[PDB]
């Protein structure tokens, strides 16, 4: 009998969600979205079954500072809690000190969520003040961006953020919006999310652009046989078009004027 293997995620729309359903759902059937046919779809490619588990402690994964100790799916592959970690994750350098990805899925830079009708047009304009808030999610890729840029601009963001933390950094994506939608707050998130909320909900708009580039990508723990065999599944997705189809699928937002 050849195991499962273990796949971690986490819920966030669209890439893993809850499927609605007026009976009760079980196992993997309770999920759907982006994410869960990109795991389909890797699971036929290269012959495995799988179980899904959504991440313990529901986070990313950053490094703690004093121990040195990683958190969320990141740290659940590194202690082989997992076998693949198939998520909307950043592919960033220091990530990739401790786990392997395979080749990205979906390329995003951060960029900022807010509302419409302000004069406000680049992180420099949030930078230089007080009034407007402004974070990200806690122990995410963007947050790391932050910490550790010397640009200028991020450097001082960084000094807000840090002061702040409890108030400014959010449990989720989701709670980022409500905090735009709540408050005098702007949130910074990846182009990908922001394209999805801004489809959706026609009173929130992008404002500057990407402000960094990055790629989502399937983490493996470091070592791992499946990553070059991921990697190749990714690509001939790519190729035959499923992936721009998958991401017109779960975008699929006909609303709100551009
Ligand atoms: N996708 C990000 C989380 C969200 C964010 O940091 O904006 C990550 O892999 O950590």
């Amino acid at each position: 009998s050849n195991r499962s293997l273990i796949v971690t995620t986490i819920l966030e729309e669209p890439y893993v969600l809850f499927k609605k359903s007026d009976k009760p759902l079980y196992g993997n059937d309770r999920f759907e979205g982006y994410c869960i046919d990109l795991l389909r779809e890797l699971s036929t490619i290269l012959g495995f079954t799988y179980e899904i588990r959504l991440v313990e402690d529901g986070k990313y994964g950053a490094q703690d500072d004093v121990n040195g100790q990683w958190n969320g799916m990141v740290r659940e592959l590194i202690d082989h809690k997992a076998d693949l970690a198939v998520a909307p994750l950043a592919i960033t350098y220091v990530r990739e000190k401790v786990i392997d990805f395979s080749k990205p899925f979906m390329t995003l830079g951060i960029s900022i969520l807010y509302r419409k009708g302000t004069p406000i047009d680049s992180a420099d304009d949030l930078a230089k003040q007080t009034k407007i808030e402004y974070g990200a999610v806690e122990d995410g890729a963007t947050m790391t961006f932050f910490k550790k840029s010397k640009i200028s601009t991020y450097d001082k963001m960084w000094a807000f953020m840090s002061s702040r933390r409890q108030s400014v950094l959010v449990k989720s994506n989701e709670e980022g919006i409500q905090r735009v939608l709540t408050s005098d707050y702007a949130f910074l998130m990846e182009s990908t999310t922001i394209e999805f909320v801004t489809q959706r909900n026609c009173n929130l708009t992008q404002i500057g652009g990407l402000i960094d580039s990055k790629g989502y990508g399937v983490g493996t723990p470091m070592g791992s046989p499946y990553r070059d065999k991921i990697t190749i599944a990714i690509l001939q997705l790519q190729e035959e078009g499923k992936l721009h189809m998958m991401k017109e699928k779960w975008w699929r937002g006909n609303g709100c004027p551009e």
